[PDB]
């Protein structure tokens, strides 16, 4: 099977990528293997696969960190996302969010049921599995819990059964057969929780999917629309129907690669402890633990040798920062676009935490619009704050054309001499916060309210008459014929390769 | 002479370091040599000096660029600068600004009058040289004019003789035997013209030395208080007199090596077209040229075989970031000190184009002042932005004693996560802001006043309790043990010098 569609093939990949290192002698899941993966994720290294975990029995489990973060090389920094999409590993940014919104402007690809595949060469029911005794991590030596799920999705369905949802949502183990976790507005996996709660009828049926196509994994990292069954966009992003089977225990469909499958319900009733954790902005609160959601397990399906991927996230650079924030840059752009704004372009600067979102603008036709800055600024951020695709974002940073977002530098220059503090921006206290910003949830104000802002880093003449000035720079303050003397003279003069 | 002590021997010691590129062939002044220097700059290579300028004549002259420019290694990164200083020249940022602030108590000691000095070896008179016939550099493509002064040291004294200053300001060719250049507040020659002015008698007497001290040019780009004679201040740092030389056409003293000097008078009536030029923030505005101070040119001075240094400023890094930014950030954590603040530590971080300063916050002494972050927002920005040292510097940001402010990842990491946009913020509109800012000077609001912020990114319980978090990277969220166990066992589970 192909990478994007498997992740055992995925893991393949990056090893034929010299993009895995393979530790084979003893790892405490207790730390260590996460102590391991944040260095990696500190350092741009190898993914680690640790294929002899302490506590692994009977198949349960292997681990794999750092799926989604960066190679070193600036050539294929994103190569290990590029994999999860059937992209050459050296894509630009732009070609992987082009790719995840490719699916926005075609018809879905419904998923095709299989009978069998590899999730179910092995289970243990309600009376064999015990997850206190699994190899779960601990990834911060301060988490409230033992964080099994940090990679694998989410499948709930809404009540008359017209949307399944597939996301990312942490849980940790709260007993034997019980995980807690987050389910929080404005979310869909808490969006069909509610709906399920107003029913008042049932528990939610529920699986959780470790170890899925890598495509997959991706679409239920983004914040595609309401209503919205990821599997057919998945579908069409890739051009072909997902191979899903039955749950044996409830009629929902996982993925016939799956890894580990957990199959139970979510509580529309109780709930238990969950967190602190250590988290996408940098920080754990010791501590700080607060009722979560509760899940039940019923039953474990799993392959043989089965691996789980694990996130060991926190400072830069991790898959809370490589996919949480573009991928919601992504659905900003088009969320622009379709509401008929001069966006060209959007990315979450890792500098920023992927708290800010730097929109570049098509000043041709901002200037066709004859308007101001208080006036875009507060269009702008009504629609990106007002909508879920803005949830994680607080700060929006307008640029003009000669910015490239994908280069947190350029951003930061731009935001530094073009925006004047205040005057230059537009404050939003009556919008949905993200509380697990410190600054938020552990902050001076409301935790779930305001604390948004749009910077505009569009020059006056750019609404205007167009850009007035150059850059001081090589590129822009000398011809073109004495760059390139320049450049060709350079180490003959005693000045000091891409690929590296 | 010692490499602070003399230019010359400053030359020396770059090549010495293995930190020059001595180009022998013939290279232009119109943009060839700054398209180089840009380049050094922009990349961090050694420092160019042209010893074969197309146009000099007579010994005049030579070009060192990127004198204060970045070398690329960590190790050595201000290596240059600490060749300003006698400071070994893997001196860290604080040893340097430490350095630059260690006069400040101690006595002056006065400067050191000799009867001649290898400034004197040459000379041109008022009938012998034509300014438009020099090889001064034309630094940018769209610049006003030839800028010929972009490194060296003007010297004014107050009418009553007991301030001499010493001070970097633009400077470029008018005609054959005037410049013209910024003259502007809160600067101090601006404040010295002032008083010429008001007694109205006469022009200001004026030398513009190049090539001086280092440890005078360090000096010269530093905010030290108003009425401080810069030479007594650099004696005391450096621990010995400074010895000058009196100009011939008038009664100011300049340094005995300097390698050019120019004599003449500053006008209190007269003004002519100066700028644009390629500054600071990254920009040029082609075309926006204003009227300037305008200076006579009666004398020139200079070495055998004089050298001219040039910064061929503009988008990251040159002396306009390290020099401007550093020692103002210098000057303003000494001005919070002695205020009474708190403040353990302060730089100007690269990546804010030194627009914001950073200040490291003692929270144990913060917590004892039973303060809240309104109030203390308040009490900084009060002090700073009154002070001609916060002239330059829009955005400070408070951090706690976790952030190492020479760091800006650190900074931004702190900014973007603990300051709430807004709530966590006071905006400043009635001080004196730096109109060279894109967004001051060319922006939506008045260029002289306002556009500053105070941005508190201590956490709320840095002002009572203490710190509440642990960060959720491999230093904090793993123990002691774990971690050396993994850096031990690192490169032989397959993973990957200081000096590099
Ligand atoms: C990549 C990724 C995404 C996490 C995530 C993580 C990762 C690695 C963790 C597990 C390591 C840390 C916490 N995560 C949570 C999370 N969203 C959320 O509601 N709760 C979370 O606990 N997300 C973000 C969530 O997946 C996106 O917001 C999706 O848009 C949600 O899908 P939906 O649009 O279908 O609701
Ligand atoms: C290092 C440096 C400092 C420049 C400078 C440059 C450099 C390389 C240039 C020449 C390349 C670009 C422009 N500069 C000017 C400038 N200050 C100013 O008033 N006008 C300027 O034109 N400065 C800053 C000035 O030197 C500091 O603000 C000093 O504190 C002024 O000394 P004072 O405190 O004695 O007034
Ligand atoms: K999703
Ligand atoms: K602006
Ligand atoms: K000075
Ligand atoms: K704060
Ligand atoms: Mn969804
Ligand atoms: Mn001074």
């Amino acid at each position: 099977q192909p990478a994007h569609l498997c992740f055992r093939s995925f893991v393949e990949a990056l090893k034929v990528d010299n993009d895995l290192v393979e530790i084979n002698t003893p790892i405490d899941p207790n730390l260590e293997a996460a102590a391991i993966t944040r260095r990696v994720c500190e350092t741009n290294d190898k993914a680690p696969l640790f294929n002899n975990l302490i506590g692994m029995k009977n198949g349960l489990f292997r681990i794999l960190g750092a799926p989604g973060s960066l190679r070193k090389s600036s050539a294929d920094r994103y190569g290990r996302l590029a994999r999860h999409l059937a992209l050459p590993p050296t894509a630009s940014m732009r070609e992987i969010l082009d790719k995840m919104l490719s699916a926005s402007d075609m018809p879905p690809i419904p998923p095709t049921i299989v009978p069998t595949g590899p999730c179910k060469e092995n289970s243990l029911d309600d009376s064999e599995f015990d997850l206190t005794e699994l190899p779960v991590p601990l990834i911060h030596k301060s988490d409230g819990g033992k964080y099994i799920q940090t990679y694998g999705m989410h499948i709930v369905q809404s009540p008359d059964g017209t949307w399944t949802n597939w996301s990312i949502a942490r849980a940790m183990v709260h007993d034997k057969n019980h995980l807690t976790g987050l389910v929080i507005p404005p979310q869909h996996i808490w969006q069909i929780h509610q709906m399920w709660k107003k029913e008042g009828r049932s528990d939610v049926p529920w699986a959780l999917a470790f170890g899925v196509p890598p495509a997959a994994i991706m679409a239920s990292s983004m914040p595609i629309p309401d209503g919205v069954t990821e599997a057919g966009y998945v579908g069409a992003m890739t051009g072909s129907s997902l191979e899903l089977v039955k749950c044996d225990t409830n009629d929902l469909y996982v993925p016939a690669t799956s890894e580990i499958v957990l199959e139970g319900t979510l509580s529309i009733s109780e709930t238990g402890p969950e967190g602190p954790f250590g988290e996408m902005h940098g920080y754990i609160f010791p501590g700080d633990t607060h009722l979560g959601a509760k899940y039940k397990v019923n039953r474990i399906t799993y392959r043989n040798n089965a691996i789980m991927p694990m996130s060991s996230c926190g400072r830069l650079t991790d898959e809370t920062h490589t996919m949480i924030g573009s991928l919601a840059a992504a659905e900003i752009r088009k969320l622009c676009q379709q509401n008929d704004l001069p966006i060209t372009d959007a990315f979450a600067p890792f500098e920023s935490q992927v708290t800010w979102v730097a929109l570049r603008v098509d000043t041709e036709k901002l200037r066709a619009m004859k308007t101001t800055s208080e006036g875009f600024r507060k269009r702008v951020g009504d629609v990106v704050f007002n909508h879920k695709a803005g949830y994680t974002i607080h700060r929006l940073v307008l640029v003009g054309d000669d910015i490239d977002v994908y280069e947190g530098k350029d951003v930061l220059w731009a935001f530094s001499t073009r925006c004047r503090p205040g005057m230059d921006e537009t404050l939003f206290e009556d919008v949905r916060g993200f509380p697990l910003i410190p600054y938020m949830g552990h902050g001076n104000g409301p935790a779930h309210r305001g604390g948004k802002v749009v910077s505009d880093a569009l020059m006056p003449t750019e609404y205007t008459t167009g850009r007035n000035w150059e850059a001081a720079d090589f590129n822009q303050s000398y011809p073109e014929d004495l760059k390139q003397k320049v450049l060709d003279n350079w180490t003959k003069m005693g000045f000091s390769h891409h690929h590296h």
